[PDB]
DNA sequence: CAGCTCTGTACGTGAGCGATGGACAGCT
DNA sequence: AGCTGTCCATCGCTCAGTACAGAGCTG
């Protein structure tokens, strides 16, 4: 990447983007190499991220990985992972990682309490209900999940990954029905909250 | 048996790599 | 014309979680 070794962007970080008063957290698995690399959430061409935000309205421009400071403030959004460690692919990460990133996650929603923290890819949702609810379903769908974050009002809403590793959603286009109903829930939710 | 957990297998796009060679212009 | 090197179009190729079957486990 650059002359930069992989071996040097394993030992890279990606940097949380939180506030109060969130509609949406985008909680990923783990930074990637090009995340490692940019210090930035989803770049690069592997990613459909960015892509999905502007077809689904999400962002009314097309928007990219240099931006990701300004979603809180502009657009209501902001940014964790599961995992802190980089690694190429999600399959390099142990359950034990996933576990303890699971429980570091619930004291972040719990403290930033966002409208909605959507789980970027089915996996880790997988493992966090099974750690946080201590619910294993057999048979888990995308879209809003029955229960909230433990003591507050956060929703929790699954997509599939991003990545463009999954061969079921090939194109940003077949993931982008799950960006639009995460905007229709935050509308709805908005619209509650204005009728009390 | 019947539900489970765990494990290994199989799967589509499209962006962008290095490699290759065609178009083309400078020079003689 | 003959030669050459650069540019860049184009190539083949790689690769950035999910679903599900079946083995193993347990009530």
């Amino acid at each position: 990447f650059n002359g930069v070794s992989e071996a040097e962007l394993l030992t890279k970080t990606l940097p949380d983007i939180l506030t109060f008063n969130l509609d949406i957290v985008i909680i990923g698995i783990n930074p990637g190499l090009m995340a490692a690399y940019k210090g930035h959430h989803y770049p690069g061409p592997g990613n459909h991220f960015w892509k999905c935000l502007f077809m689904s309205g999400l962002s009314e421009v097309q928007l990219n990985h240099m931006d990701d400071h300004t979603l809180p403030g502009k657009y209501g959004i902001g940014f964790t992972n599961m995992v802190e460690r980089t690694t190429p692919g999600s399959k390099d990460l142990s359950s034990k990682e996933f576990r303890e990133g699971g429980r570091i996650l619930v004291q972040k929603l719990q403290k930033y309490q966002p409208r909605i923290a959507v789980f970027n890819g089915k996996c880790i949702y997988e493992i966090f209900s099974k750690e946080v609810f201590g619910v294993k379903v057999k048979n888990l769908e995308f879209g809003l999940q029955p229960h909230k974050i433990p003591d507050t009002e956060t929703l929790c809403y699954v997509m599939p990954s991003s990545s463009a590793r999954c061969a079921q959603f090939p194109r940003a286009q077949d993931k982008v029905h799950y960006y639009i109903k995460l905007k229709d829930l935050r509308d709805q939710l908005k619209g509650i909250e204005r009728n009390m």
